């Protein structure tokens, strides 16, 4: 159960259940990969895991909104999620903190702003 594809961390983060996240770590390192370059991301227009997990909240709620950015800073990029932004044309430069604050969620951009996003990344 290593083996990790797209749809599969999408649909687990469209769930919120934070306990099969496990497993992340042994397949971030076995292949050399990193979560931004060319892991789990749609490639039509760039949206990534985290987002697809900020755009549906369980009554403002996501459980594994906690783990998945230290997944990322143990074994990360140098951008941290908040310099990986689409590259979709209608949909350029929109990055997760955009979602969370027009997802109207105080916590995710608290989450965010203070795990080092920017604030300068003009979509």
């Amino acid at each position: 159960p290593n083996r990790f594809d797209r749809d599969r961390l999408f649909s687990v983060v469209s769930r919120g259940v934070p306990e099969e996240l496990t497993g992340l770590l042994e397949y971030l390192r076995r292949t050399s990969k990193y979560l931004t370059d060319s892991a789990y991301t749609e490639g039509s227009t760039g949206k990534t895991c985290l987002m697809k997990a900020v755009l549906n909240l369980q009554d403002g709620v996501n459980a594994c909104i906690l783990p998945l950015l230290q997944i990322d800073r143990d074994s990360g990029n140098p951008q941290p999620l908040v310099n990986a932004q689409c590259t979709d044309e209608f949909y350029r430069g929109h990055s997760a903190l955009h979602i969370a604050i027009e997802k109207r969620s105080l916590w995710c951009v608290k989450l965010l702003v203070e795990n080092g996003a920017n604030v300068h990344i003009r979509a």
